[PDB]
């Protein structure tokens, strides 16, 4: 009941430099990026996981997203919980709106594809987010009740594969610089 996943991806932009704590506390400190994310959480994500965090320390300087992040396959679809960011608050095209944890968040979609072919064909994959109106204050104790937002996201017609691959509490950064420090359970 722990978790049991470890995040760290650059494009090999810039600085990340991104430490795997000890249990479930990561710290990441960026410079002059291009993309990257960071994060804990589990191999295996579940539509029924209740995602704890506190991040002692959420200090973007430009665009970055404090977030929970995971996906389902085939076809791939990526999503994100959206709690803070940086400069930048994150949108897509407009679905509508769920409240969860004490906050109101934004729903979305966004779309990116695979590297298209010699002939310019592309495979899309689809991102779900909800993104908070406001930013959520760090430092104590918070729950991402990931259910609900399943469950408005599927009342929008965003539905999630059956195939479940990594979910984690997340720094994601583009184009930046910043600090993090997130303890996740």
């Amino acid at each position: 009941a722990s978790t049991d996943y470890w995040q760290n991806w650059t494009d090999g932009g810039g600085i990340v430099n991104a430490v795997n704590g000890s249990g479930g506390n990561y710290s990441v400190n960026w410079s002059n990026t291009g993309n990257f994310v960071v994060g804990k959480g589990w191999t295996t994500g579940s539509p029924f996981r209740t995602i704890n965090y506190n991040a002692g320390v959420w200090a973007p300087n430009g665009n970055g997203y404090l977030t929970l992040y995971g996906a389902t396959r085939s076809p791939l679809i990526q999503y994100y919980v959206v709690d803070s960011w940086g400069t930048y608050r994150p949108t897509g095209t407009y679905k509508g709106t769920v409240k969860s944890d004490g906050g109101t968040y934004d729903i979305y979609t966004t779309t990116r594809y695979n590297a298209p072919s010699i002939d310019g064909d592309r495979t899309t994959f689809t991102q779900y987010w909800s993104v908070r109106q406001s930013k959520r204050p760090t430092g104590s104790n918070a729950t991402i009740t990931f259910t609900n937002h399943v469950n408005a996201w599927k009342s929008h017609g965003m539905n999630l594969g059956s195939n479940w691959a990594y979910q984690v509490m997340a720094t994601e950064g583009y184009q930046s610089s910043g600090s993090s420090n997130v303890t996740v359970w």
